[PDB]
């Protein structure tokens, strides 16, 4: 029997009977069942021998600290893996029952609370985010670390599905082709709720986090260090939701951590939702001269050719900025920002594009200065601002068109704005009692429009009557001089003229006219530059 | 050899070892494999012991009415289970070969046929949808009730993968933090094909429909009975793709069911596709005061903080409405609604904001008033209307910005209409021998310019030459007055005067003049108003 | 214990016990694990006897040509499977270390290697690509046919998961409700990487690519032949990532394959990401008299009811054309092309409808003569061109609203292009002394614009004045004669006169006049057309 049941039966050993996870991952052959609690200390390392292992979990990794996994063969998969700290701390809950932001220390401190959940340990950055928070906060809520993380080390084609807890954290370092799949809604603990950091050995490359969900943690929920997806852009976040980040929603690293750089190239960042962080929606800089990365003298701060591939994002609620980054030579689309305290977006991009971008209600708190920045020589093309609700755009290098919303043209700030491909227009009016077509030119005015051209209603609705006029600004007054057309059904043109002796340098073109008014006649007279360029004044309206 | 067999293989139990489900769900441990046909009896209930258990299918559950599974442990899976029910009732497919939709009674009824699939049984509503079917269907088509349900009872954490099944149903009873994942294309019944139904107990949480795609059934593809997802947005349906739903593809109910709230709050609904429901594409509704819910006093009729997470949404085919809602406050995004019967898009919403919304040949069966209609004081940034193919749009407390498409001025009602932010414009006429501005005061009148700025050709093609026309309406005639600037290359104004003697109020502004007619003499005249403010008249013009 | 254990485990039998993979399969009752390589002769064919296994596997199946599994039953899922030929070919890599692409024939042969990735061996249809590489290239570099493909062969309801491998295929031949799901970045070898082939027997229903990426590859990455997804749409491509396919990413054949039609009808290609094509992103015509399709009486060419359901797609990159297609009727959705060499949408469509189309820097080296290209009568809503670098459109038959980006008006060239439904406007001007609302007759000249109303700064900024002008072109000279209002803050209005004896001809309109010029004897008279319609000459002004 003992040779038939050897060939007939699926190979699995499972963790409740062994002492150590060691023990287990030693007799391991195919299978591997986690179907008790296990208790274990931080840096406990497993070795697995290079087996291609299914790990299955059905109970819970218990501990504050790492729980380390190494030598996982490549195609090995853990799934339904469940962190949770031994330690519950003190977390900080910074909104209300109606879910609003609170902004003050002291509410903020008076939502302390020991909890696994509904709140994270604050950070130095909070500090910051809650202005005097640090001197209000008891000694006890400071300064937590409380996290249990599984931490796979350089492991190769290992994936990560459906994994979840409380106070978890997942961190894959120096890992390649490595991926969170499906994460089952892990409450976040002190760290990254999912890390792939490479600050040693070779760029990370392959790594990704595919779909799931995360919530809370002190930090960002999804974060890169050192990662290159190369030009087939391997690597990224992908139909991944992250709700109420310490920090961040999706991050990749700036500047130099430790030695090294911590910034990431060609990755996707697409088809995802992050929800009311504290901090940022998606953090995509690579700047805060370069150790281990492009110099300063190649390319400049906020300059590096970093082509991420940027798709179809939407971000609501943060209480910092929605979207964020830098970068040359980008291309950035199909972008939705709603209902953010800051910034919605805060580009410090330059040469790069930016197509069919959504800014509506952001800002709402004044905590940055425009409801979008964009510092360098970039182009946009569609931008819907305002929703229901200081500049809303300050881009004084780039190239806007195709704006649509209820945007105070005051508040905006660009190089240059057009629309050079309309077709035949059609201005519709609704609600009064005329329609209009107004020229703005900010150099001369940023408050006033400069001219326009009217349609207003004679007599009543249903009149079938309407007078048109073109006008001029003057002494700052909009619409002081003008031209009409059918004013009170009259039929006929009212023609505005010189109240005085009109100066020789009034008429500007050859074969032209300009009546000005001769008080001491009660005459009405005439300035004509003749065909052949020479001034005349000639009498026009007598008695 | 036992003791070491014990430890090295993987445990799991299979049907054809037991006479009934109950004692293969007795005897299992880890898995269990359906690798069987079973006929269970309708109310067959089967208990787990909280066992934490991966059920793998291979075979159907055969029956008429509900299989119950209770007791399931937190991390349960059941992948692959296929429902069937043992009666094959009496369809009706109301569409055609060509897959047009048949609205007549008699070519409906035509249409009756014994299936398990390719139609659905009729219900009530189809006796409002179909006018005079209910005394046209035979009694044996009428009242019918199959379907082959598989319900989850008052269990958490549990998961069903690709599920398929003839004339199934499943049903989620009490159950939270579940999920109906990759629905392998189930062809529906009689109720609904995914419920998450929460009437008692807590209100329903974490309860989601992930991916997949359904088929069919009399009722609503996926739909929600008193769920709330919190302010995480834990629920709802993503990805997710329904074909021909007897009523409609995602539906949140309405009103009292029993004695409570059906309705929901904080859901997801997006990047799905609905196609062809026989009613709507997404009913996203709460009101049809609100026993269990939120009183009419705190919030009216349609005005309920629904807070759904709304965006990226595809509608096609819908032989009722493309997508419906009501609520206050909300944020909607990325709809695109295409070939629709009845509305694309029903909003009793108020105070609610809208972002790139596309209506594209929708109520083309005149089913309702109007191609889209908001009730309450909305926002709408970006509306594509028309495609190829009565109000098109009816939103008369709401301000929209950004309209695009082939629409026709006089059947658009709204507000407010305006493009605030638009740079320096240039209108682009092709096709004929003129380009043209114009406006129009829709308080005037909605099929009417009331005056323009044109651009017409001189002589032909090639010309170089152009004139240029103000003009204003009069007499219900549009352009019945206006002033040219280079007809016929003459390079000269030709400007209108009123045919008459110019009464006093016909005079504007000051320091103006209005040429007018005085027959008896062959004389231009001018009724100037000077700088002063006093009106004289002027000889302008004579023999 | 025996009967005990035979009751109580999991099945499953392990090819390392067997010498071929037939005797694992003959063995094989539930589960089916591949722990050891093995090595396959092309034309291998495995019979699973209808058997629903669940085949895991660990290891490679290496071999150049075929291997056939057949006769599985529905159900059955294959998970990582991993393809490898034995043959390491000679690749061609026409990209520099820049990503850049190659376009000289000599500097790509000079890239000649033999790898097993990072390049694709090269085919005739690169003869046509790279102008004169088929003499450059060595023979032992041509007519190279190296791929390791997984061959299911008429089977219904097989699964394949997290595919890989080196110069891998994976061929459906005669299959339907297969899937390929979450392919894990096999790279491609001479064949299609995903193809759906159903020449024989029924239409292939069912079929699809949902998630997943593939990289390099000979010819197309996901491929289909005469399949038909139904009304329901049953099949296509949703959620998957194609890079660097050696011809397109995604792709339905067109015309006769052997002695019937190789089209597809009804299928839903969704959600998807093809980035770097050699040739194009989305390849979905079906024309290239029709053997088991539509007669051309029928359907014209270019002309067949195709349906597909297609929306949110992306392509950036194509050394060819970002998104093609033909067909009549279709409804076409938010599609976003980016850097394309070729035209960025090439459309054979006719009375088709395409909504929110971004075409963002396409045609960068000139291979068609435009960025987008639509043959038929179609309808265009939302248009978005030109990014930050021959005609930019070329419809000629269509109807177009809602363009938006900073494009040259001389390059567009559309039947008819309208504004219907914006409101009350504002031309919002920066960077510039003056605002303007341009208007350019496309009959009369492409280049220059006919007419416009301006506004001028009268002074420096902050003058708090301007000057509106009307003009109109003369001489093929745009502005060549005006009206001003507030020249030089003058506050009257220049009026241009003929400079010259006015022609009867040149009055048009009954109660107006037109000045002119009367050279001897410094007169200004005016052609007056009496509301009666008669003509007069009478004396305006005089010395």
């Amino acid at each position: 029997y003992s040779i038939e049941a050897d060939k007939k039966f699926k190979y699995s050993v499972k963790l409740s009977d062994y002492p150590t996870l060691q023990d287990a991952a030693s007799a391991a052959v195919d299978g591997l069942l986690i179907d008790r609690d296990y208790n274990f200390y931080g840096g406990e390392t497993v070795d697995f021998g290079g087996k291609v292992l299914t790990i299955e979990c059905k109970a819970k990794f218990i501990g504050d600290g790492n729980l380390i996994f190494t030598k996982l063969g490549k195609g090995s998969r853990i799934a339904g893996v469940f962190m949770e700290s031994t330690t519950t701390p003190w977390v900080i809950k910074p909104w209300t029952d109606d879910n609003q932001w609170l902004t003050d220390a002291a509410a903020v401190v008076a939502t302390l609370k020991q909890s696994k959940t509904d709140g994270y340990q604050p950070t130095v950055s909070d500090y910051v985010k809650f202005p005097g928070i640090e001197t209000l906060l008891p000694p006890n809520a400071k300064g937590q670390n409380i996290t249990s993380t599984l931490e796979i080390r350089e492991c190769i084609g290992v994936e990560v599905h459906r994994a979840s807890g409380l106070m978890a954290g997942f961190l894959f370092r120096g890992c390649h082709f490595c991926k969170m799949v499906d994460a089952n809604n892990p409450s976040g603990g002190k760290d990254g709720i999912i890390t792939f950091e490479n600050l040693s050995g070779d760029w990370g490359k392959g790594n990704y986090v595919i779909g799931g969900r995360t919530s809370y943690g002190s930090v960002s929920s999804a974060q890169f260090l050192r990662n290159n997806g190369g030009f087939e852009r391997d690597g990224g976040v992908i139909g991944f939701t992250s709700y109420r980040a310490g920090e961040s929603g999706v991050k990749t690293w700036q500047g130099t951590v430790g030695s090294t750089t911590s910034r990431n190239y060609n990755l996707q960042f697409r088809d995802s939702v992050v929800i009311y962080p504290v901090a940022d929606g998606f953090d995509l800089g690579a700047d805060t001269d370069r150790p281990g990365d492009y110099p300063i003298t190649q390319y400049p701060l906020h300059q590096l050719p970093l082509n991420h591939l940027i798709d179809n994002l939407l971000v609501r609620g943060a209480l910092g900025v929605g979207f964020g980054m830098d970068g040359k030579g980008m291309y950035v689309s199909n972008i939705t920002v709603e209902d953010c305290a800051g910034s919605g977006a805060y580009l410090l991009t330059h040469e790069s594009v930016f197509t069919n971008i959504a800014i509506i209600d952001t800002n709402t708190k004044d905590f940055q200065a425009n409801q979008i920045y964009i510092s360098g020589a970039c182009r946009v093309n569609g931008l819907r601002l305002i929703g229901i609700r200081s500049l809303t755009i300050d881009a004084p290098n780039s190239t806007v068109s195709g704006i649509t919303g209820m945007v105070d043209p005051s508040r905006i700030n660009v190089a240059n704005l057009a629309e050079e491909g309309l077709g035949n227009i059609r201005a519709n009016s609704f609600g009064y009692d005329s329609a209009a077509i107004k020229l703005r030119i900010h150099k001369l005015s940023k408050t006033l429009d400069s001219g326009a051209l009217y349609s207003h209603i004679n007599g009543g609705a249903g009149s079938g009557s309407a007078y048109t006029q073109l006008t001029a600004i003057s002494g700052s007054t909009p619409d002081a001089v003008s031209l009409k057309v059918n004013h009170k059904d009259c039929r006929g043109a009212e023609i505005p003229f010189v109240p005085d002796i009109a100066s020789d340098d009034f008429i500007k073109d050859s074969s032209c006219f300009l009546p000005y008014w001769e008080n001491n006649s009660t005459s009405l007279k005439a300035l004509v530059k003749k065909p052949n360029g020479e001034l005349v004044r000639l009498t026009l309206a007598t008695l």
